[PDB]
């Protein structure tokens, strides 16, 4: 299990937590179902993203219609399971990047606002450059690599339904110093679309743990994305506006 180790007055400040959950670190796993769409159409919304530094901080964020499914989950008066997973795929294989799975979601408040989750997992090479966004849907990318261009996929499951957003990344040439190579394409963790069908793909097996909260998970990427020569994108900073 991976830690965050030092001395407290190198820390970043905090955001307050969204909501209060308990991770099931015992949780019995389910398979992950296919990321590759066939015999279930869907629509996918296809958004493109371009970084246009080397090292540049970006964020794959698209809005989506979770809250109008959550929300009839409400009207039911149902609560509900969930999952989340992030994948970098190809036309031969997907990997699973970042995977995490909700019981005992309140439909009233947003989603990932459960009273539990399993272990939050990632690629363990990824931990010390990506994080969520403050309402976990969204990734955040330090100090890409070239090797990161491509094609990202998120996959959102809420009970019985799933939600699909690509992203087309484009990462210039130039080298980034500060960047870790992902081996994406590794058979280890890039699955075929076999692999998925006949139920073998277990993220806990080649994924790792980062159980902190999103707000500290976050910050401590921005931090030592800054204190490594990283120039932080605006988008990334938060709102004082006149307080304090």
């Amino acid at each position: 299990r991976r830690v965050v180790r030092g001395n407290q007055n190198q820390r970043p400040e905090f955001p307050p937590p969204r909501y209060n959950f308990t991770i099931v670190t015992t949780y019995n796993e389910t398979s992950l179902p296919s990321p590759f769409i066939n015999d279930q159409v869907k629509i996918v919304d296809v958004r493109t993203v371009a970084a246009t530094r080397p090292c540049e901080m970006i964020a794959l964020i698209a809005k989506t219609n979770v809250d109008s499914i959550i929300k009839e989950l409400d009207a039911a008066h149902k609560t509900y399971s969930a999952r989340l997973t992030w994948f970098k795929i190809t036309p031969t294989c997907a990997t699973p990047i970042h995977d995490v799975v909700y019981m005992k979601c309140n439909p009233k408040l947003l989603f990932g606002m459960c009273d539990e989750r399993s272990n939050i997992l990632w690629l363990n090479s990824l931990i010390t450059t990506a994080a969520e966004t403050d309402d976990e849907l969204g990734l955040v990318l330090a100090s890409p690599a070239h090797s990161y261009s491509g094609l990202y996929r998120r996959v959102i499951q809420i009970d019985g339904r799933r939600i699909y957003t690509d992203f087309s990344v484009t990462i210039p040439s130039s080298h980034c110093p500060l960047s870790f190579e992902q081996n994406f394409g590794n058979p280890d963790r890039c699955k075929t679309p076999e692999q998925y069908s006949r139920g073998e793909v277990y993220t806990s097996r080649f994924l790792s743990e980062f159980n902190y909260r999103q707000g500290v998970h976050l910050a401590w990427v921005k931090h030592w994305f800054v204190q490594d020569g990283g120039n932080l994108p605006v988008q990334f900073y938060e709102a004082q506006a006149f307080a304090r």
